[PDB]
């Protein structure tokens, strides 16, 4: 009766934090709460290094931190397909990849994300307009956020999003958590504690290997983010 | 050279969450960061049932969760003295109890709190005025908050806090993660997940004893908060 | 397939304005837009004089203004049942009266209101707690507003509303209005035009009978609102 | 004794809405209210197609809607001069034309506008600086807005406007209902009701001719707004 | 062109650059409409009978006001209200000054939005006093929160009805040197140089006028207006 | 207890009660920490080579600064910077004054508002090595009403955060925003600026009719010296 859903979260996870994990908890409670869906699985998909984002450390490490973070998760797992791509892959292709994989009574894959990601649809050249359309019309978004009217507004201001609003589920986050990866790296560079902001095993892995520093933050400096490069050219 | 410091936090811890542990980490980085102090220990002291606060579940439950929460901490521990007293004890007595206990070169106990508690100083009949003075003049306050200017202002607006401002340290939390006990109890009453908001051992203990509910929320309904009863009469 | 719905707006309509009529258009588009409902009728039900609200003019006139306002509406009508009650009737009973009437495959009546009304649920004694419960659980509320996180938040802070959140639909209204009856009456007493804020026929009816003045505003001065008097005593 | 005044509003009126008409009502109450003026007429002057604004439908439709909107008004009418010119006309010329036309103890024509228009004086190349000076110095400006202190600040920040401020009247709208033309088109594209947001005859005219759509919104896409083209090149 | 006399009542406990600033702002504004001509400014310190918490001796407040205006061509201090052994309503102070001028310029009350909004504080003003002040004299209300004052006026049928006699003067230079904050600064021994005129600063320092003790004067005592009007 | 000298660089166009208030606030703060003793305050107006739009002749600015502090027991004016032919970096001004004191030696600290601090992010306005040296070897006493604005600006910058022990954020609780810009605007419109600046500065401006639409246009279109030098 209810539609089975698989939550897919793409992102750089640089590094993964408690907020990324909360995203799944919140979305699951929300989708299951509607009485219309059954969340069967969650997937964390770290982006490959060809994404070229500034300060992005090696994919293998981000994949290991995510596995450590979901070690004790009964329903959330890590998928490495994206991390292994020599050519950065569009989110639309990742969704397609996962939907097809499930096909091989079939659960539907929905993109799990936050407000920022939804709003980035308006950054020039970051997304191919046709991609935005197929993502909302054929897959769906589960957008979690502390600024719900911020997202509702953004959806209202765009004809394509408004038209497919039935597939964009905005999930309010009442507990104010804004544990960004960027503030974690900043904390690490300064020798500050990040305990209780990221799983214990992740924090331990990061400190053991000094993964984050001024130097790592410099990776890809002056380089153009893959999507931008490819959509402008 | 450096003044050694023991950070003490009184509160209901109903229940303890990642945020209370996070307060300790933050306060310690800040105090050690000044170069003028060395934080040798943190103490979590749950309030005894005589506090009579609404929704306050039994102290043994709150103490065990706080103990489970700090089990894997190397410097934060729980002290049960206050929870075991038959009569509710003023924060100043708790600070004094602990300061004396250390005398037996001697570390200074300092109160660790959020802006809310600092602000509660103005609540009529909540604090004896000589208490506030002794606390800030003889012990000290380490006030952690996301609303820095709020606290700075509160201090600026009181002749006494301002006079002793050198003994009051406002610590800014740039990684906003406000996991209140109230929001946790609300989530629990609603069957929502609190995974990653509190230590796994705390969650497991909450689950096993089905701790928070509409009925628990009702405890002490209509009773008058202990310090209010005492200071009024 | 789709659930048929009848929207019922209770209120003083003192006087009815363009925003009251907008409520129906918005709600209808929203409900039919979900693809899960079919709005078959709108009902404006002006409150009887026994409600005793300060400044409330005779019900006969409020009913006439509502009739004139919906003269050209194909689906929104006026029901006088409430206006004729010698004893003020609780909204729950009005809802019940209309649902029973429909039972003579049966459409469901839902209360159409704005966020102000939803929030009035917290005014001490204004609403019987069990009434609120039965309204959200057995009928439903379609709440329109320019402050949706206003309403969303109000629902999140109440266990009973949250529990029945599936029966409460928040409809964002992006075209920022704010045309309260109270400001229309203030305008009239000041001899200001209210054309284009209310239907032409309503404006003309008001002008012809000098309905609103300082005298009309004093009606019921010093009298307690019916629900308050009945729930307190 | 009292200076007679003719309020003139230039604009695209694409489409006209209840808000554009309320604007005249408010300004009239204000100007007459001061005891120093007598408003004898209001003129809506739709901009011609040569303005080249994106999404601007043909002037005949906009003029007709505007006439339908004012058919039932006793003092506000539509003037077509501006729209009949082959070349887009500077607002100052439109004002001059009308002042001259009245000289055929003579009423003063004053520009009637919202805050948006006022603030557009800062847009690079949108207005020749001598035009601004002449408009405010020789005719006058009646600025109706819900952001009164906003308009006041904009005037304070400009030497030109401040110097002639006695000829600028900021009228506060306390009964806000910002029904922008942009939001009306947005609603039309989406099949949403606009009943009670525009005069019934406008609404019916739009509906009979299916006026707004994705296609109309594209008109002049990529074409440079006439004033910009003129004052730049 | 109507001649206007700006009358400012209040504690001036102590007078600050902001109070003086009020006159300059109002003058430029009224004179700027072309419909008026400001001829004089009168600072009138309230008498000690007002009984407001922290109010120091009128002798000092009068003296500081005089020092503040010593070099003022058009603003002066009127010690009448101060020498009143019985606290006088603002209306009566306006009358006193109107009647004094006829022995003809119109006296208008100069003030801030606080004072205007205080019309809503229970029993602080006799409603007929409000009506007569706005109706028969006029308010020149200076403020940084202009919409604060406009909304307050819009919300009251009485003030609205007399809106033409209530001139709201915006002040765009965000400065709010309240007396309260000057006292606070002095109790804590911080400098207030450049927030009040040099002579008032020097006067205050030389006599250690403000303190925890001076702040406690009249503690627990009801405000004159509140007493008279409630009983 | 470390002896300190507060040095304020800026256009001072014109100086107002607020710039003066800035010194009083910082000195009270610094002395109140019980770790410092503020011995002197120096106001140093930028030279005309700054080329900032609306910047009137440096000589007038210096004189108003002198009149403003004529009665100041501890704050004085220094024309060295205004007399240089080429616009001088703040780092060089600080250095020049620290070297002048060396002739138990007092430390010169830059006194500024949040704007200047935040200006560190303006592209090409400051050499990054210059920022590091100013904060590491001299220090910043930043006065402001938006304390969290500044605290946050510091928190977001690794170099500033790193040297935060040398950056003191002093909260101004008595809002006192008398910007030079608003003073010039008021004067152009003939409004009174009495009690916004010291009486003597006010009298001087009046006597010389200093600010006008015309002066406000000085250097119109000219690129600010730092931006010019750092882009080339
Ligand atoms: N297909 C395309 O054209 C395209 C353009 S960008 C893009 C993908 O978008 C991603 C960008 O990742 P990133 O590093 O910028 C983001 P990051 O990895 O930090 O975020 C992962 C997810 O968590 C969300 N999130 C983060 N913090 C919060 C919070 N505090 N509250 C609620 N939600 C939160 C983010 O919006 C995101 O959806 C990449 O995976 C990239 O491949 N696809
Ligand atoms: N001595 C007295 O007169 C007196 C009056 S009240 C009082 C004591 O004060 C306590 C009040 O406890 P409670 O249950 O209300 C508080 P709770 O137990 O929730 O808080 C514990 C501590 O965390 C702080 N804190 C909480 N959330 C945050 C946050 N999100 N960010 C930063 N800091 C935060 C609080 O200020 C407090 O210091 C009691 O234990 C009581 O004994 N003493
Ligand atoms: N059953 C009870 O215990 C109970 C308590 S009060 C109550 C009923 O509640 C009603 C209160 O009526 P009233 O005069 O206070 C309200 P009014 O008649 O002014 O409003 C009618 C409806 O329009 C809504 N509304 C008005 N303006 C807007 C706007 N600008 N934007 C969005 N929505 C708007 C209001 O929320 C309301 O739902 C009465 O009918 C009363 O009988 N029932
Ligand atoms: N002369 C020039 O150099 C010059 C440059 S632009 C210009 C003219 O200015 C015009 C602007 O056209 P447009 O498309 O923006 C007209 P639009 O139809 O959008 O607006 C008409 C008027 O209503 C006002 N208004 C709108 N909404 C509100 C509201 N919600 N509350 C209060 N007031 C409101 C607007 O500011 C405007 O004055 C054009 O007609 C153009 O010819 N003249
Ligand atoms: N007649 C009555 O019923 C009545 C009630 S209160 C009253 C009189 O009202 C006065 C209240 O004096 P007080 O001590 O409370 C006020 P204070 O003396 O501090 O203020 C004097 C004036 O300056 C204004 N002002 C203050 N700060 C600002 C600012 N930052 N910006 C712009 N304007 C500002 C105030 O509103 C006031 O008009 C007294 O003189 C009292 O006699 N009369
Ligand atoms: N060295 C470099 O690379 C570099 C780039 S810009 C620069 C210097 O920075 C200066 C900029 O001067 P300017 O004319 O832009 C600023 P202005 O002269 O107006 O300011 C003087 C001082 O007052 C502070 N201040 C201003 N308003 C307030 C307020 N309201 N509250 C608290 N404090 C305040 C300012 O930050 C500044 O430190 C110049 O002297 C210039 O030489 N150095």
């Amino acid at each position: 009766e209810k539609t089975e859903v698989v939550l897919l979260a793409c992102g750089s996870f640089n590094p993964i934090t408690n907020m990324h994990l909360r995203l799944f908890e919140l979305a699951k409670d929300y989708m299951n709460g509607t009485g219309r869906y059954t969340v069967v699985k969650g997937i964390i998909s770290p982006v490959g290094d060809a994404y070229k984002k500034k300060g992005l450390i090696p994919a293998y490490h981000r994949v290991i931190m995510a596995e450590l973070a979901t070690k004790n998760s009964k329903w959330v797992e890590v998928d490495t397909w994206e991390s292994l791509q020599k050519e950065w892959k569009e989110t639309l292709k990742v969704l397609r990849h996962h939907q097809e994989k499930l096909e091989a009574a079939v659960p539907k894959v929905k993109l799990l994300c936050g407000a920022d990601l939804l709003e980035s649809f308006a950054v020039p050249n970051l997304w191919k307009s046709e991609d935005i359309t197929q993502i909302v019309a054929n897959y769906g978004l589960i957008c979690v956020t502390r600024a719900g009217n911020d997202a509702q507004k953004f959806i209202y201001e765009s004809d394509v999003l408004w038209k497919h609003r039935s597939n964009i589920h905005v999930v309010n986050e009442w507990i104010a958590n804004d544990i960004s990866s960027t503030k974690i790296r900043r904390a690490l560079r300064r020798g500050q504690s990040i305990r209780y902001l990221v799983p214990d095993l992740v924090q331990e892995y990061i400190e053991k290997h000094n993964l984050y520093s001024s130097e790592s933050e410099d990776r890809n400096a002056g380089v153009i983010l893959a999507p931008l490069q490819r959509n402008t050219a």
